[PDB]
């Protein structure tokens, strides 16, 4: 089995100790959230957002890490962008319904702790250069259909990055992404506009 810190509790354990609690908005995510600070170093700080993205993580590590990096920070809301690394099988094979199930468990834990959930559409992806031949495009669309239907049925805000960034093959175009999965600064600026509008309408 695993030898190290599987859920990567060690990544933000120290950072959490100097976060002012109760906090404002926590961004929970994978490499897309983790890549935001190098692209725009003041995005989180100028909006009083807490960045808790960890490269390569699936919804499974996130559900386990959720208590330390979200619940214990007592935020008004949590912005969740997750599922692409589950589609890439980063933590092994997982059925798409079980990926959705992990997101539902995060939503239920947040609601039980009086945290508003802001769900984000999984970004378009046509192929994983690091995991070829997985055909993720339609899997992303199926997962987003479930996320959106859950968000609508439970009065949660849905952030549709996917419709704003997709090309004709339901992937990311070269100007928005270097690997067709992780955004460039141009892609992050599209995302910034959409998520800021969603947060300001949800969080007062």
């Amino acid at each position: 089995g695993e030898k190290g810190d599987w859920a990567q509790f060690g990544r933000y354990a120290e950072a959490n100790k100097t976060v002012k609690v109760p906090s404002n908005v926590v961004f929970m995510g994978n490499s897309i959230t983790d890549g935001w600070w190098p692209a725009d170093s003041t995005f989180f700080i100028r909006n009083n957002f807490v960045d808790r993205g960890i490269s390569g993580q699936t919804t499974s590590e996130m559900l386990v890490r959720f208590r330390q990096d979200v619940i214990n920070l007592k935020p008004k809301a949590v912005v969740i962008l997750a599922g692409i690394n589950d589609i890439a099988h980063n933590n092994g094979v997982i059925a798409l319904e079980n990926v959705f199930g992990n997101l539902v468990s995060m939503a239920e834990l947040a609601k039980a702790n009086h945290i508003k959930v802001i769900f984000c559409s999984v970004l378009p992806a046509y192929d994983f250069p690091w995991r070829p031949g997985m055909q993720p495009a339609d899997k992303v669309i199926q997962l987003n259909k479930w996320i959106k239907e859950y968000a609508d049925k439970n009065g949660l805000t849905y952030v549709d990055y996917h419709s704003a960034m997709k090309d004709e093959r339901n992937g990311l175009p070269a100007n928005l992404s270097k690997d067709g999965v992780h955004p460039t600064l141009e892609g992050y600026k599209i995302m910034e506009k959409i998520v800021l509008e969603a947060i300001h309408k949800t969080v007062k």
